[PDB]
């Protein structure tokens, strides 16, 4: 009926690329944490191709994507289902997965979008920030809401 209206604020992302807390003991975020409703389909932010594809049990379900000069990696943590194959060339905005709370002990899901450069792994990652600030519907690229 006549309420509704939503208790908003800020932007979808919970924490971007640096350390958790002050002392050295709480160590880096090497991703960006778009938080979203389960379900929502994930889309390529460029074209590239299917690495690999697994299932972490703390991260949840994991897809690897290589750009398309073959040096830059392309993490996904927290999905629910796969639309894509090792193997597969996709285009960007295409659907890739749709995201989901697994991994996630009781929390809302995120999609944890982590950039590498050379190979794949915390060492490997750069900074996605000034990745999706080029995109052509910036982080909307990367999810359909
Ligand atoms: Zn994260």
């Amino acid at each position: 009926g006549s309420k509704w209206e939503d208790f908003f604020r800020g932007s979808r992302i919970t924490e971007t690329f640096g350390k958790y807390q002050h002392s050295p003991f709480d160590g880096k975020h090497y991703g960006i944490d778009f938080a979203l409703p389960k379900g929502t389909p994930i889309k390529a932010p460029t074209n590239g191709k299917v690495t690999r594809i697994f299932n972490n049990e703390l991260g949840g379900k994991v897809l690897q994507i290589a750009e398309d000069n073959g040096e830059y990696h392309q993490w996904y943590l927290h999905l629910d289902k796969y639309n894509v194959k090792v193997g597969d060339r996709v285009k960007a905005g295409d659907i890739i997965a749709y995201s989901g709370n697994t991994g996630i002990q009781t929390t809302g899901a995120h999609l944890h979008f982590q950039r590498m450069k050379g190979g794949v792994g915390n060492a490997y990652a750069e900074d996605p920030k000034p990745f999706i600030d080029q995109l052509p519907d910036g982080e909307r690229s990367l999810y359909d809401l």
